[PDB]
């Protein structure tokens, strides 16, 4: 019944049928993206209309299309031909990944480079990586992938332990031609294996860990209705899934007494970029847009009970489309459970004699994706006290290179001859805010130090200041950890009982933003990553901080173009875009498989409630 | 057996007997501090010699003494008379706190002030607070507490809801004299109650929370031997307890194959200061040194199973001395347990076909203390992957004032007429480092941005730089979150298999440091709090960043005086002092009892191991 329900297999089958009969899904066609559209802004919107947006690739070389279809009515709403030299290429297709290694295997330049290194071509794996936009004029308007080589000594070997440095190839995956093979010189291929299940490397497994049993004898405290609507400890929300963004949270609201109060209309990780900082021409082009170029939802893992998700787990199994429009279920792709979270509030009062302790809990919604060597967990947390938090967990295998004999300023050494280039992992959270409704504004809050003097004779005073961001041209902000900078999203038309506007405070981790030179290709294409906070006026078609078609787009799309409209954001329907990331100088302990590291952000109530919202939590 | 064992009731009783026999503990004497001294440097040294340090107060006004006793040999090692106007007063005695309200109840100036406000003296509670050092020359050499008043409407009422603003009194607790009563004018006493167990305020309690059961069917994975020696998942350490510092961790080491490798010799929270930022003369003197002035271990809570500590809990019950030298047990004062901690490492490899997931866990050592309205939890965590982390949890009831009718730049409004002054909670962690032994150095690591140009033609490269801190005069450092600044503690004489020095990296939260004007009394007394990181050469008598005697002590002791020695710290026995804290602008949601907020730091291995140290964790 809900317009925010997960897409079903039947809906995807109907989209396939509509496209086929319209002549848009012949045998040369591939679906590169398919997803449901959110309802347009309408508090009186009643008529059910489920619409899907589709990107259609053509393997014969014809122009791709963007298509919108109504599943409810069985109609094509619009279909537009794309000029990819102008607006960007379509996301990378899973089936194009295999093409790179196969094409190189019969290319004479590639074979000569391998023969010089005495490598068997049947043992050489090629990582197919996005191309970006650099100096090669012949690439404009063509779908290019670049390939880096790794040796697999046997079928179960970790090829990441054996990079083939000094070699890179560029491939046109539509015309199926190898455009360039660059061989800058022979580097020894690192010889140690990195097989983390080999007993020779692990040694004897520990026998010291005793079980931790986490159970809910009465079942969980949350309810799931209509497939994806969650109610838990005054929270209300809908859990969506999109093949590009992954888990999306809709309609986050909090039931305060008799009233359901909105907080966030839509929360997602709208882009994720992994830029590499090695100036070698073998890798200086390397930048993954995992969300925009690869689509993180389509590589979501099936999560196994007792290993990936521990406790009383409720699973969702989202459905996506394959390249031909058939539905594909991601079994157990989303874990939902509640977790104990220590002490919530505690006080032992001498004067009253009352001893008071209460425990905290959080609701966890998570999924895990795998893109080549890296694995990322995406965690959303809801706490009893109104806090909302996101956490990304990075693990997997680090991307490797040779370690040059005379050291390096841009690569760390992991093992003899084995390097790991410096890189970042930078996320963009898109928060379509709805603090008590859609009339919102953002204030920047800094600590203010005060000088000893009149009115501050002991030199102890300190204060704070708030600056309203009133237009998009002034809403591109930088962190300042030294002054305790945070941002408050408030509703100027909704006051608490003290006659102050209700609000929520965003607490950032204040990690470094994009390090690349401001003139670089990556700084132009990932402009969102150069600043910590952006605020835009809501618009239906401003979905991603990098634009709709990220692959091989020349730059400037997304947030810089949106902000240029300079719209009023002072008491309006606004969107907060928060950049946050990890700067990774790999350490020896990251090899041969990396222990999890984390980064995130949180939002806490700031005068949203009239007092603590957890006074009604029992002692239990 | 072990020289690091917890003090026993018998040892404390024996110290009492030795002091009495020596003529140092007659009826006029009180023990203000008693604690065990750590062994001096020297592997083995005196086979068994348990020494105790005692601060002895005299209620008749005679000079106090610092005494060191050998309980093993039954001897006083040294006893020195203290000149407190020079070197500082002893810590506040529990029995002195109750003196203040009783003395004020018979003072005509106090009674006149309450009569002007129509307040019944029998309902007025007085919070007795440390005095600091300000402009009052008569206080030099005297033990002073300052009192702020709160109304308690009935015996179970939360007095914190009803501050009596405009009124403060100063009390000499030895001579039992009220030195000054200051009345700057009548403020309305806020009338709303703050009784968080009153059903009128809580509403009906939630019935929605289903139980979470955490059990360990085979018991915990750690062993406790010798009373306080812990072995867990390759970690080895001793859990100490000191009445001033609270939980102290000794001899933190990691079993790497056959070798027990030291990491940290001694870790503690060696001071904590809570400065208030309200320039009202009623509160502009207000600064708590909870560790140095009050002694946080003295006020440790007894922790209740299932409420405070959940799971399979092992308790320690440390013994402290009362003011007369009798042993007092803090029953269940320390909780120890292991916790599941999510995914440790995970990778699904396309080329090898191997899917791999492992789970993390942490060992938790915690205690909670209550000082007046505030309650603080101290948590130490050890993780499977070698990470060490500390977390402070702040809760309790915020300190209140009137909210002035025209508003305030230094006070938040919590309820009608009720304010909460701005303040900070700042901690100093003292880490006596021993990375693979005692020859250590500290490097400051910054990210380095690189300009597009020759050798970086695409403008993507970035790097890092490390700067060795070689002498104490250059080892007073500030955070820089924008450049990703961290500090590495390494052993230049112990190399990993890649011939790089082993190390650990300190990751700070980069919160603001002390905000007070640098000329203020609090900036001089809490100089440690003005900088994020200090490194000193180890010395036996350099224990606290504020010196031995903090109460009513001006500047002149502590870290600024230690650093002046300008000792060599490049490959020497060194101590890291890290300042970290919360800046608290109270919100409505903090009232009437505050949900937990947190701050901390962590240390992660940085080439300490030759590869990931958790390859031998089983799948389960
Ligand atoms: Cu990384
Ligand atoms: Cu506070
Ligand atoms: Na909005
Ligand atoms: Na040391």
């Amino acid at each position: 019944a809900s317009p925010f329900r997960l897409a079903s297999a039947g809906e995807i089958s109907e989209v396939q049928g509509i496209l086929r009969t319209a002549g848009l899904l012949g045998p040369e066609k591939r679906i590169a993206y398919l997803g449901v559209l959110d309802p347009a802004r309408g508090a009186g919107s009643e008529a059910e209309d489920r619409r899907f947006r589709v990107f259609i690739h053509d393997v014969s070389g014809a122009r791709p299309q963007e298509v919108t279809v109504s599943v409810t009515n069985g109609t094509v709403i619009s279909a537009v031909e794309l000029d990819t030299a102008a607006t960007g290429e379509l996301p990378v297709l899973e089936e194009e990944f295999e093409v790179v290694e196969q094409l190189l295997a019969t290319d004479e330049r590639w074979l000569k480079a391998l023969a010089a290194r005495n490598l068997d071509v049947s043992k050489v794996r090629v990582a197919p990586l996005s191309a970006g936009v650099f100096e090669y004029a012949e690439e404009r308007g063509r779908r290019i992938l670049r390939g880096l080589a790794f040796v697999q000594d046997f079928p179960e070997d970790s090829a990441w332990a054996h990079p083939v440095d000094g070699l890179v190839a560029y491939v046109d995956v539509v015309s199926k031609e190898v455009t360039r093979v660059i061989d800058t010189g022979v580097f020894p291929v690192p010889a140690e294996h990195g097989n983390y299940t080999d007993p020779e490397l692990t040694g004897p497994l520990r026998t010291t860990q005793k079980p931790i049993s986490i159970t809910q004898p009465e079942g969980p405290s949350f309810t799931v209705t209509g497939g994806n609507h969650i109610e838990w400890e005054k929270w209300s929300l809908d859990v969506g899934f999109d093949v590009r963004e992954g888990v999306v949270l809709h309609n986050i609201a909090f039931r305060d007494g008799d009233r359901l109060r909105p907080i966030i209309n839509r929360a997602s990780i709208a882009e994720m970029v992994v830029p590499y900082g090695d100036p070698s021409p073998i890798r200086s082009w390397q930048n993954y847009f995992d969300t925009g170029e690869y689509l993180v939802g389509q590589y979501a893992n099936s999560l196994e009970l007792g290993c990936d998700c521990l406790g009383d787990i409720t699973y969702l199994s989202p459905v996506i489309s394959d390249a031909f429009g058939n539905p594909r279920e991601i079994r157990n792709g989303i874990c939902m459970h509640e977790e104990d979270w220590g002490i919530l509030a505690k006080h032992s009062d001498l004067w009253s004699g009352i001893n008071y302790t209460r425990r905290n809990r959080r609701m966890v919604i998570s999924f895990f994706t795998t893109i080549g060597n890296y694995d990322y967990g995406f965690y959303w947390y809801l706490y009893l006290d109104g806090t909302i938090e996101f956490e990304a967990k990075a693990t997997g295998v680090v991307f490797t290179s040779a370690f040059p004999e005379g050291g390096s300023d841009n690569i760390s050494q992991l093992a003899p001859g084995l390097g790991a280039p410096f890189h970042q992992h930078i996320f963009s959270a898109r928060l379509d805010m709805a603090i008590d409704g859609f009339t919102n504004r953002v204030e920047e809050e800094d600590v203010v130090r005060q000088t000893m003097g009149p009115g501050n004779e002991r030199g102890n005073a300190f204060s704070r200041k708030r600056t309203v961001l009133t237009r998009e041209s002034e809403a591109v902000r930088e962190a300042d950890a030294r002054t305790g900078r945070t941002w408050i999203i408030s509703n100027p038309e909704s006051k608490n009982r003290l006659n102050e506007p209700v609000g929520y405070k965003l607490h950032a981790h204040n990690q470094p933003t994009l390090l690349a030179d401001p003139g670089s290709s990556i700084a132009r294409r990932a402009a969102f990553a150069t600043k910590d906070l952006w605020v835009t006026r809501y618009a239906d078609d401003e979905r991603y901080p990098t634009g709709d078609f990220v692959n091989q787009h020349s730059g400037g799309a997304g947030l810089p173009s949106y902000i240029a409209q300079d719209r009023d954001i002072d008491g309006q329907d606004i969107v907060v875009w928060h950049t946050f990331g990890l700067t990774h100088f790999p350490r020896v302990e990251d090899w041969p498989i990396m222990p999890v590291d984390t980064v995130g952000f949180k939002l806490r109530p700031e005068g949203f409630f009239d007092r603590s919202p957890v006074l009604d939590v029992p002692a239990n």
